[PDB]
């Protein structure tokens, strides 16, 4: 309900384009399409690319008036970036080759076409209209039925945010639809049919088309989150961890996280070890995202407060933990023999990432024991969790560099393992944290933040991590400052899409992910891609939710230099907001609403008066801190 006009999604279903983007041949009143009036009279060869202004998703139905002759033919093409819109093809989901039009022989006579739900086109926002024979034909509309988030209501969401900045609202509810685009109809899963048959070492030539289909069952329920609505169309773990808490403070659909979670847990194998990916993806080892599944476990389990999940769970995510743990040596690090991350490279030894999700993991796993009541694992966790902290900085910590080394044996100084041990609390102190925030932005380019253990590359995923490890190193101007520079260029930039945000691109701002060689197949609606969401409302904001459901809570805003900020979701417990405004690097307005029943701290930083309750109750700031605030809407005096 509030900031509604910020909100992305359609307000139908049923949709037509917004606009004409471009006409080639003879075209009668193109416009027609896009509900203006009347109908489009295709005369020979000739086609129409149309604009929704936005990426959508579904099933596209031709409605045909007339057609001269009976081998008349309308085909469809669909683009998530302007830059591979054709009259001839997709944009690619395969390794290698676009993807072919739908083409609908249209020469029989008057109706609708359509192929139905098993040639669902998981993300576009230009989409072509041809015909490739002499003959005339009339149509009245070519529609789609939006089926991203298939059992919710597109526009209803729960969060908001809204600053005084512009860029940074757009950049929060781009996140938010970028997630809503990525919660599929399962039945509709895997967009790499061609896995095995189709690879990077390939040719297909610009005649030489793929053909494509959505039919796989990947999860159980009627919705579930994936890692891009184009493509893979499957269930990622290491996606979560970013794309979790930002579901969680806008849509608060965690239902389809929730199938996601169930599906890649019901893969575990013997010993504990967790998936790379769900099915059909092969069966692969990798260290990182079987920690990434217990992570995302967690996260699930920390903003539901299910406690039956929870306990339906806790067996599985203690082989797993245990798993994971078999991997520790003499040294007190975890020495990984699988390379498969998040499409980096490098990935073995004692990596500093590994290690520092592990430390995550491990500080994860005994707050869920101690909620449990299963004291009996914690010991050895808490004895491991501190030897990774105290070997990590030992083996690892490059003083000269002010950064983690990736492993024992090289220079290079990664931007996951070092934004991660900085999110998992590996540095020894607070300096030491602000010591690897400053040396990351020193790395900053003209398109982002990289990620040299990945190339030329800029990943978004990484830049949440690093964006949450600026604000947990207490600079949130920074983090604004690559939210503005990296976010800002994923938005704004003629290519993207204007309303979801890219996979990953190149250093020299060229959209080239180097683990792809089919550029067309870089998707351009990824939901590990949208740190910024939580990232705006959890630190600049301040709302964080630390027990189930909010059960207990800390609000701690780390404005920077915004003049104004209100945020806001909910939980099963009840509504979380916060609102400011500023002025001078001072406090004009402090308010926020909590849950009732629910116990909570606050810390404003350098901010000395009184926070009084609805009721009247007063309590003072000592040092910006105070705690043991009972739930219900608070300001400051
Ligand atoms: C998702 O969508 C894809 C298509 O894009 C489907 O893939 C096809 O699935 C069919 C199964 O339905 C595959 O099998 C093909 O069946 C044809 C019919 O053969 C007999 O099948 C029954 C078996 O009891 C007989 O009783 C009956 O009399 C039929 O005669 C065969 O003619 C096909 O031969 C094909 O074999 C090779 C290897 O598979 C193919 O590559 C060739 O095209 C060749 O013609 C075949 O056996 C079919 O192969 C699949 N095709 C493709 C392109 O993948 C998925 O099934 C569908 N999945 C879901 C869940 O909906
Ligand atoms: C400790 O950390 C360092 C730094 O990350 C790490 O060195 C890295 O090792 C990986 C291999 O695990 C290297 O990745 C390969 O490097 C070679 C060049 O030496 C390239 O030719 C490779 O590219 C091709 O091959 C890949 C498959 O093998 C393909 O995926 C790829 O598309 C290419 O076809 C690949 O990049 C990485 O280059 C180095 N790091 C640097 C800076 O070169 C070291 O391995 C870690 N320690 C341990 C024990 O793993
Ligand atoms: C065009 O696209 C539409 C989707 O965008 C299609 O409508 C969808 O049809 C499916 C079934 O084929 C529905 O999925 C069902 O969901 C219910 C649960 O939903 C109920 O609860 C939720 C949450 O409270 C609520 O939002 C719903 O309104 C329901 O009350 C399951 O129990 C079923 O087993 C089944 O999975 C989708 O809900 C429905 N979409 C919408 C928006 O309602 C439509 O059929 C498509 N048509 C064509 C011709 O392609
Ligand atoms: C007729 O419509 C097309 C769009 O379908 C207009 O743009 C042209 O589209 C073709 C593809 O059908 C482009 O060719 C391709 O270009 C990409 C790079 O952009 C390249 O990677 C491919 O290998 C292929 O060469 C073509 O460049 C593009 N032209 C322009 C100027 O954008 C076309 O302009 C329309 N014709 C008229 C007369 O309006
Ligand atoms: C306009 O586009 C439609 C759809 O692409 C064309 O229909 C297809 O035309 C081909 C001829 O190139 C038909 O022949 C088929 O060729 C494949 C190999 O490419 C072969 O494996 C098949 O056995 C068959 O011989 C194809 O059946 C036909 N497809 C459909 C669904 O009708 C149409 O010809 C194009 N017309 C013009 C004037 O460009
Ligand atoms: C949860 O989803 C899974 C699929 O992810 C469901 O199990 C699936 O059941 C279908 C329908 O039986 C299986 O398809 C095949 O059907 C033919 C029909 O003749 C049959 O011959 C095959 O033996 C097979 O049953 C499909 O293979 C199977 N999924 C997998 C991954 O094997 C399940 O029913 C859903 N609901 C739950 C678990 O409550
Ligand atoms: C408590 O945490 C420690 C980590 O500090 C766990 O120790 C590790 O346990 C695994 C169990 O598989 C050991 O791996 C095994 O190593 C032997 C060689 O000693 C090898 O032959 C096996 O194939 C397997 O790889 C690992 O070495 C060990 N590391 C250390 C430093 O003890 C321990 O498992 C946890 N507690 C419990 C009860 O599991
Ligand atoms: C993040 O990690 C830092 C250290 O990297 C944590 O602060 C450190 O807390 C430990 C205790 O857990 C302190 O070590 C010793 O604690 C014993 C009591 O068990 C005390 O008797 C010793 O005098 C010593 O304090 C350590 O000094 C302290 N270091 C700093 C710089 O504060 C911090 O608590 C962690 N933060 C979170 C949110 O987990
Ligand atoms: C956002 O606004 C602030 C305030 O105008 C910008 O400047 C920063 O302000 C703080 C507080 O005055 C400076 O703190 C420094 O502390 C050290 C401690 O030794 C002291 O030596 C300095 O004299 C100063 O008091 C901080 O240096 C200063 N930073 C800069 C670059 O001016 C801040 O830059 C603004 N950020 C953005 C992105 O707009
Ligand atoms: C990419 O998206 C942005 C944001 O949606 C577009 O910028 C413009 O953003 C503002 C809202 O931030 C919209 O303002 C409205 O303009 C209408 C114009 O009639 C006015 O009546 C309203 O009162 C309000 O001021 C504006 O519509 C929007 N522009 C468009 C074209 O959507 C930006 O233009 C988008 N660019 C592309 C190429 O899609
Ligand atoms: C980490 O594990 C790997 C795999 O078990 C170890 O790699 C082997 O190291 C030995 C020396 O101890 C070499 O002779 C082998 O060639 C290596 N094999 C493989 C498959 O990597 C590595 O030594 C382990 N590191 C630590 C510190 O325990
Ligand atoms: C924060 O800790 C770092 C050490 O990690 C201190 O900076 C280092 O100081 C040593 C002094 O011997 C130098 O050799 C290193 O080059 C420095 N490292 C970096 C990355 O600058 C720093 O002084 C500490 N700051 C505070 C306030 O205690
Ligand atoms: C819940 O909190 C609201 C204030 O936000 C208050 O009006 C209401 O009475 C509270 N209900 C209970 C049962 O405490």
């Amino acid at each position: 309900v509030p900031y509604e006009e910020y909100i992305l999604a359609p307000s139908s279903r049923d949709l037509a384009p917004a606009s004409v983007r471009q006409v080639n041949g003879s075209v009668t009143n193109a416009a027609a399409l896009t509900g203006a009036g009347g109908q489009a009279t295709f005369n020979g060869v000739s086609s129409v690319t149309y604009d929704f202004g936005i990426n959508v998703a579904g099933i596209v139905s031709v409605d045909v008036a007339s057609a001269s002759s009976e081998s008349a033919f309308i085909g469809v093409t669909f683009t998530e970036s302007s830059m591979w819109i054709s009259n001839e093809a997709c944009d690619a989901t395969q390794d290698a080759g676009l993807d072919t039009p739908l083409w609908f022989a249209v020469g029989q006579g008057a109706g609708v076409y359509s192929v139905g739900k098993k040639y669902t086109r998981g993300a576009f926002r230009y989409m072509t209209v041809v015909s490739n024979t002499t003959a005339t034909v009339s149509l009245n509309s070519v529609k789609i039925n939006y089926t991203a988030s298939p059992i919710q209501d597109l526009r209803a969401y729960t969060g908001y945010f809204h600053s005084s900045d512009e860029l940074l609202n757009r950049i929060w509810y781009a996140g938010a639809y970028t997630l809503q685009l990525c919660s599929i109809d399962p039945t509709t899963g895997d967009a790499l049919v061609g896995l095995g048959a189709i690879t990077s070492s390939e040719t297909i030539t610009l005649p030489q088309t793929d053909k494509w289909w959505t039919n796989y069952t990947i999860t159980n329920g009627s919705s579930t989150l994936t890692d891009g609505a184009k493509r893979d169309r499957l269930v990622w773990p290491g996606d979560m961890s970013i794309a979790l808490e930002s579901v969680a403070v806008s849509t608060e659909d965690l239902y389809s996280v929730r199938t996601a979670l169930e599906s890649l847990y019901a893969l575990q194998k013997a010993d504990g070890q967790l998936p790379y990916a769900g099915k059909p993806f092969y069966d692969t080892v990798s260290f990182t995202y079987h920690l990434h599944s217990l992570v995302g476990a967690a996260s699930y389990y920390q903003y539901t407060g299910d406690r039956a999940w929870l306990t339906r769970y806790w067996g599985q995510y203690k082989k797993g933990v245990q798993w994971a743990l078999s991997g520790v040596d003499s040294t007190g690090l975890a020495n990984i023999t699988a390379s498969a991350d998040w499409l980096r490279f490098g990935m073995g030894a004692h990596n500093i990432e590994a290690n520092a999700i592990l430390y995550y993991v491990l500080n994860d796993a005994i707050s869920l024991a101690q909620s449990l009541n299963d004291n009996a694992p914690i010991r050895n966790w808490t004895a491991t969790a501190a030897r990774i902290k105290t070997v990590a900085n030992e083996l690892l910590w490059d003083d000269k560099n002010g950064l983690y080394t990736d492993n024992e044996t090289t220079t290079l100084h990664p931007q996951d393992g070092n934004s991660w041990a900085v999110k998992a609390n590996l540095t020894l102190s607070a300096n030491q944290s602000a010591i690897i925030s400053e040396s990351l932005a020193a790395r900053w380019g003209p398109y982002g933040a990289p990620a040299p253990e990945a190339g030329a590359t800029v990943s978004p995923f990484i830049g949440g991590f690093e964006l949450q490890a600026h604000y947990q190193a207490g600079q949130p101007d920074r983090a604004l400052d690559l939210l503005r520079l990296q976010w800002g260029f994923m938005l704004d930039d003629p290519r993207m899409t204007n309303s979801t945000f890219i996979e990953g691109y190149s250093t020299d701002g060229s959209l080239v992910y180097a683990p792809y060689t089919n550029r067309p197949r870089v998707s351009h609606a990824h939901g590990w891609s949208t740190g910024p969401t939580s990232a705006l409302t959890i630190y600049t904001a301040g709302l964080r939710v630390t027990g189930p459901a909010g059960a207990t809570w800390l609000y701690k805003p780390q404005p920077g230099n915004l003049t104004q900020v209100e945020a806001g979701f909910s939980t099963r417990l009840g509504s979380f907001a916060s609102s400011f405004s500023r002025s001078g690097g001072r406090y004009q307005e402090l308010s926020f609403t909590t849950p009732n029943g629910t116990t909570g701290s606050v810390e404003l930083g350098d901010v000395s008066g009184q926070l009084v309750s609805e009721g009247g109750v007063k309590v003072q700031l000592v040092g910006g801190k105070a705690s043991g605030l009972q739930g219900g809407k608070w300001r400051l005096n």
